[PDB]
């Protein structure tokens, strides 16, 4: 599989100024995804901090004390209505909710046992938040006019960064992956060749469709289906809207709402 390379070629989005940078790479995104079907930035910085997040999750795995499972799913207090936040135990892996950042009570409590880690996660989920919010204002841009706003809820998006490890593409609207520690993460193209970004130990993030995002456009942005070949640590924000806010979706151009919420589409 080739490699591609993007390190000095996606556009550069600075920690400080991630607004009027994507602004600025408006365009550079938008042919990305047209060309690509996908998305990327460099975000000087970035990797520094998504580098000691895993670092720090990758120690916390293999704590004896306090350990990870302690705040398993099934022991962690959960949403009425939403997604599943807290440890998944073995490959292993943790969802970092943005309730669970607001402690929404006791769903923060695996931050409070692992606060070096849990420090850089809610540090790392702010910049992802914000860049994958302006990445969305940047595909409804190129969606027809009346096109509502993509509603991206902060607590019921999750960052997710995975310990141990098929073509897939996410659920939700879309999916920020952050720089990993090890290659093989691949993305294909719209022929249907395949790509390896060069991404690990960099400052590129890749943005990624998903279904959510297929279906409220109706088809005209296909999910930013990827892999995973190996030769290890990778994280990864999944960006949802509200799941009990009403779908929609824009059919020929035309706006429509549907009785099923968010929700429904996950289930
Ligand atoms: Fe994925």
């Amino acid at each position: 599989v080739p490699l591609m390379e993007l390190s000095g070629r996606a556009p550069v989005v600075r920690l400080h100024d991630i607004e009027a940078d994507m602004a600025a790479a408006t365009d550079a995104i938008r042919s990305q995804l047209t060309g690509w079907g996908f998305m990327a930035a460099e975000v000087p910085g970035i990797g520094e901090r998504v580098e000691a997040m895993m670092n720090e999750f990758a120690a916390a795995c293999r704590a004896t004390g306090p350990s990870l499972s302690d705040y398993a799913y099934d022991v962690v207090p959960q949403l009425a209505v939403g997604g599943t936040h807290g440890f998944f135990p073995y490959k292993e892996f943790i969802h970092v909710s943005g309730a669970m950042i607001g402690d929404q009570p006791g769903a923060g409590d695996v931050l409070r046992a692992f606060p070096a880690f849990g420090t850089r996660a809610a540090e790392v989920f702010d910049i992802a938040f914000r860049l994958i919010s302006l990445f969305g204002e940047v595909v409804r841009g190129m969606m027809p006019p009346g096109t509502p706003e993509l509603d991206l809820s902060h607590d019921a998006t999750n960052l997710r960064v995975i310990h141990y490890r098929h073509e897939h593409s996410g659920i939700q609207m879309l999916g920020l992956q952050l720089p990993p520690s090890d290659q093989g993460l691949q993305y294909v193209l719209h022929d249907g060749t395949w790509v390896e970004p060069v991404i690990a130990g960099t400052d590129v993030v890749l943005c990624a469709i998903g279904r959510m995002l297929t279906s409220a456009s109706d088809g005209r942005f296909r999910p930013s289906t990827h892999r995973v070949h190996t030769k290890r640590l990778s994280s990864v924000l999944f960006a949802y809207p509200q799941h009990k806010a009403r779908q929609w979706k824009m059919v020929d151009g035309e706006l429509m709402s549907l009785n099923a919420t968010w929700g429904d589409f996950i289930d």
